[PDB]
């Protein structure tokens, strides 16, 4: 599996059948038919309290790992019941500013998006909690090319040291509030994770504010390597899943 012509998510139902399933992620969000829901509590972001350990390039992203074995960084309130603690962070990234993001408004595509990944505490770790159906949160941002983002560059100065796939580099005292929107105004819908095993465990969470970056960061996203070091050079763009059929399901907003 990859994004590739070959391997593309096109091609991803063939080893993964739920690729077709019911609560497919990620979708197009039709603002006109998303449906305002006043008993939709505030978001509850606590990430004072943040342990980041590594960034690595997996071959298909990058991700920035935490500490989750206490209560440091957490998710809670919205639609959610219970306490989820951040495991991890990447982004979803096009070749052109035209496209990148994973959900789309009103057909409007992004430079970029943010995935924040939560996991229920009740279930006790990640690999039990994606086996249940409310099992993880994922908090979604989207980004538009304009002025840097302050928060972003130290994610940006650390790309050239794991520019291959299975590179990876310590990544500590990174805060994750540098990222988030001055607004925390979103949509919410029951869906799956972006990527393979795709399994439909996730409770989604897109902020309506996206947060801007500049060119020149972005930029710096576009030279990373799907390869491995020593093979030929595949860079890593258009990451992205196209969306999926909301089947039945429905979209609220809490504004
Ligand atoms: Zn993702």
């Amino acid at each position: 599996w990859g994004y590739g012509k070959h391997n593309g998510p096109e091609h991803w139902h063939k080893d993964f059948p739920i690729a077709k399933g019911e609560r497919q992620s990620p979708v197009d969000i039709d603002t006109h038919t998303a449906k305002y829901d006043p008993s939709l509590k505030p978001l509850s972001v606590s990430y004072d309290q943040a342990t980041s350990l590594r960034i690595l390039n997996n071959g298909h992203a990058f991700n920035v790992e935490f500490d989750d074995s206490q209560d440091k960084a957490v998710l809670k309130g919205g639609p959610l019941d219970g306490t989820y603690r951040l495991i991890q962070f990447h982004f979803h990234w096009g070749s052109l500013d035209g496209q990148g993001s994973e959900h789309t408004v009103d057909k409007k595509k992004y430079a970029a998006e943010l995935h924040l990944v939560h996991w229920n505490t009740k279930y006790g770790d990640f690999g039990k909690a994606v086996q249940q159906p409310d099992g993880l949160a994922v908090l979604g941002i989207f980004l538009k090319v304009g002025s840097a983002k302050p928060g972003l560059q130290k994610v940006v100065d650390v790309l050239d040291s794991i520019k291959t796939k299975g590179k990876s580099a310590d990544f500590t005292n990174f805060d994750p509030r540098g990222l988030l929107p001055e607004s925390l105004d979103y949509w919410t819908y029951p869906g799956s994770l972006c990527t393979p095993p795709l399994l439909e465990c996730v409770t989604w969470i897109v902020l309506k504010e996206p947060i801007s970056v500049s060119s020149e960061q972005v930029l710096k996203f576009r030279k990373l390597n799907f390869n491995g070091e020593g093979e030929p050079e595949e860079l890593m763009v258009d990451n992205w899943r196209p969306a999926q059929p909301l089947k039945n399901r429905q979209i609220k907003a809490s504004f």
